[PDB]
């Protein structure tokens, strides 16, 4: 129990600030894939197209919570290169007043290859984003008062767990959103970001990897959390209670499936800013679908637009006049 | 039947020119790749490391034959850049004439992750790459004669196959090493790369992955080519005949694994230096095989060197002093 100020209603974002680097494999991942050399793969895909966007899980769901109109606060370690991204954030209302900027360091590259099922093959060079460790949640939270959630996200993984522990010392609420860096974390890494967490966010394949890893069962988890949040690519999202009452929403309908990446990120931002707002968890789940798609449909992370009479007619056709109505007039 | 003269015996290396990132996961890759998500991967690995190399298949086995002193030309498409790579070919005896340039477009970027096991994980990006369906094979044999050998690496795919109905034209000896292209082609665009082939060279990942995606059973792929070269990682290299007596030559044991890029493309250009000195098959890749573990053993694909005293006694240590002596007295 804290009892320092409410930043009210602030959510601080944790993770990464990058630069993406996203090219396209005009061929199948899966189809290169010998189930008896996946002991050791070589793969190599020639790609036929490679475009730069601002990138990071931090940068794309502050920006997509600004975007959205909530009050978000970006909290993670770039290079000096940073003015210009700090620029496009503010633009939206993000405050990048806590972002650490390396002295030595460049901002963290992300190089990403798609195929044409939206299969993702990606590398993540961390450059400045190793600095994030020595970032303190503590000095944020004094500037700023109490944040309603901190989201966890992919991060130097040494950050990932300091950023957690001091949300425990400061009985902050937050978020478990490993899900980028679920690969490098041993199952002790991943074991010690889970607890206590207000939700807990992963898409399936990363939901089967995290209880691989970390040599639990689903139990296990839902005991330590108050609610898991596993999307489930075009079969949509399921949001499990300790119960485990299990709410499912499904995805509002593409037009295009043009780039896949962030919107993982997208969906966790469109729902928490739901979540915050006071709607339930379908509510804020089919809201986060819709951010999600928009994302889906455009070219990189953060370049997508929020028109509202779109948005609410895009959410009547896929969940009925109701739903529309009670999200449109939550914004 | 080709009437022109011999450039004698120089071998014409076609293939990528390029600067390769390579980057370090200390992790497993394997321990990633959930066999039942395989349908549709979701892969992101934080890397330690990033350096830049040269490389491209065609820099990497000419800059190999001209260490090992042989006549080699490299015929690839570079952007302007290429200068200064044109400058520490040649340092090597590399004939680079026939390389190119292009007037707008950057040399190939190639983007490689690589795991604890040696997997590896990678992107291209063509670039100035793709112009190489413009160089004629006609004009470099005008100008240095007709090669004794041309080895079609991996290029533009367009490129591969034209370079490919060239040598056939020309009545030229060729040796079919798609390797790193695999992936790209198409089961039609693979098959068209192989009939009349002096030498196949895979290794045995991409010898299940050619079988696989052109529909072939060996015997079609043996009916077709002069000799079929599949190397086996830590079991060595197979070299079968049509008939098929197949001769098997183990690895030269490593002190290290530091880097794999590359190796393929050394134990090639050692094994065809051997082959172009009268080497027979079994001593040319113990020839090949020497050279390819020197490249694991470094950072880079061009980073090693080659000290004729260390050879001999390596050589006699793996396959004893008659195989070192014969090889090197052909050198
Ligand atoms: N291993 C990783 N570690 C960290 F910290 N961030 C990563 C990683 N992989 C991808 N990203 C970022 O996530 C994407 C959107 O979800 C992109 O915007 C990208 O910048
Ligand atoms: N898909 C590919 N296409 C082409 F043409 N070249 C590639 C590809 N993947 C890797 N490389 C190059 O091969 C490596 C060494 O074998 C490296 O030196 C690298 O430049």
């Amino acid at each position: 129990e804290d009892l320092y100020f409410q930043s009210h209603m602030t959510i601080a974002v944790t993770g990464s600030i990058a630069t993406d680097h996203l090219m396209r494999f005009p061929g199948r991942f899966s189809e290169q894939l010998l189930p008896e050399h996946l002991h050791k793969v070589s793969l190599s895909f020639l790609v036929d197209d490679l475009v730069m966007h601002r990138g990071g899980v931090a940068g794309n769901m502050a920006f997509a919570i600004g975007v959205l109109g909530g009050e978000v606060a970006l909290v993670g370690a770039a290079g000096a290169d940073f003015a210009d991204y700090r620029d496009w954030l503010k633009a939206r209302g993000v405050n990048c007043d806590h972002v650490l900027i390396s002295e030595t360091a460049h901002t963290a590259r992300f190089t990403c290859t798609t195929d044409v099922d939206m299969a993702q093959i990606a590398s993540f060079y961390p450059g400045a984003m190793s600095e994030a460790r020595n970032i303190k949640l503590a000095d944020v939270v004094s500037a700023i008062g109490k944040p309603e959630l901190v989201i966890i996200g992919a991060n130097d993984p040494e950050a990932m767990f300091l950023h957690t522990e001091e949300c425990r010392k400061l009985g902050l609420a937050f978020a478990a959103d490993p899900s980028q860096q679920l690969a490098r974390l041993s199952g002790e890494e991943i074991r010690r970001l889970v607890n206590g967490a207000a939700y807990l966010f992963t898409n399936d394949y990363e939901w089967d990897l995290l209880l691989s890893k970390t040599g639990w069962s689903e139990a296990d988890v839902m005991a330590q959390i108050d609610l898991r949040v596993t999307t489930l690519g075009p079969k949509g999202v399921d949001l499990v209670e300790p119960d485990g009452t299990t709410i499912h929403v499904g995805v509002v309908p593409e037009t295009s499936q043009t780039d896949p990446t962030g919107v993982g990120d997208a969906f966790r931002a469109g729902f928490l800013t739901g979540r915050s707002a006071g709607l339930g968890l379908e509510r804020s789940a089919q809201l986060g679908s819709l951010v999600a798609v928009l994302v889906l449909e455009s070219t990189g992370t953060q370049e997508w637009q929020w028109d509202y009479e779109a948005a609410a007619s895009r959410l009547a056709g896929a969940y009925g006049e109701h739903a529309a109505a009670e999200i449109v007039a939550v914004l």
